[PDB]
């Protein structure tokens, strides 16, 4: 398991401005264990705090847009919540061809939502979406048939990708080019 | 909007081609925002009307839940063994930011995707995976107030169910099962 995706940015300084990020609620189906979920959305948790602190801004953290006192509220750019799930198919044929083997698969669906929230009105200003499906674990092939690994590994191989992928998206969106866009048309 | 998990099956009745499939109830997991109730209409659904278009298509049909209440007798008199395994999530409150032509709006928004498995009846073998898709179907819930989540949700999911039966009948057409019959008698 590596829900581990390094920062490299340089510290910025700090602009004042404050955003509030709510823990991500990322459905899984009954394949995935729940401590993969845990694990996913407290590493996307907390590498996205590190990241926006990195980059200059204070981050309060909350667990639900509940919480938030009014306090938060009146002073924050922005919150920044983020649902979805990610599930996995099991036991996929692709069949062989001229170039490649006969092989038994897992597969992703789902998708990953953030929302842009304004902390006052509660309006979503913005949805930036990651689709974190067709990613897959090669489990058997056909060179003899062969064992590559089991099911657990390939669902970890599949939440590594999946994991990966959105932080490289998310990072990429919150630029400063594009949240110093955000303010403005706020 | 009411639930509306039923496909038109339009054609004539085909003369009787020999040919016994067995149809396992199809397992579609569902996401928190979707009812229990809906996931097991919509299994129910997919798996009498995919019993009903065979039998209009001439063959027998042997219907069961799990692979493992198939008894011997069926194993070796079949063709084929269908068996479907997916899931279907509702993700809620996604918004389109308007430009020129477009208002804002939020809606909700599908994701998942289905697996119809072709497995040999005897060793249990897959044989081919046909997958239909169902992410990225729509339901406009509000515009700068349309309507609420479950009338969208039962928007979606028939709007997945149609999907569904459609490529998955066209996926089992005469030329593609004969084809298939034939490539099992080589193997």
């Amino acid at each position: 398991l590596h829900f581990h995706y390094p920062i490299k940015g340089k510290q910025e300084p700090k602009n004042s401005h404050l955003v509030v990020l709510i823990e991500p609620k990322i459905e899984i189906n009954k394949v995935i264990p729940e401590s993969y979920q845990k694990e996913f959305e407290k590493s996307l948790f907390l590498q996205l705090s590190s990241f926006l602190e990195r980059k200059g801004y204070s981050v309060s953290q909350f667990k639900d847009a509940s919480e938030i006192p009014q306090d938060i509220k009146e002073k924050a750019l922005l919150v920044l919540r983020m649902d979805g799930n990610v599930a996995i198919l099991e036991d996929i044929v692709e069949e062989s061809d001229a170039l490649s083997e006969e092989k038994v698969i897992d597969m992703s669906s789902g998708y990953l939502n953030l929302n842009f929230v304004e902390p006052k009105s509660e309006d979503i200003i913005h949805s930036f979406g990651i689709d974190v499906s067709k990613i897959k674990a090669v489990i058997e092939r056909v060179e003899h048939r062969i064992k590559e690994t089991d099911h657990d590994q390939a669902i970890r191989k599949i939440m590594n990708q999946a994991y990966h992928k959105v932080m490289v998206h998310i990072t990429k969106e919150l630029s400063k080019k594009h949240m110093e866009h955000y303010e403005k048309v706020s």
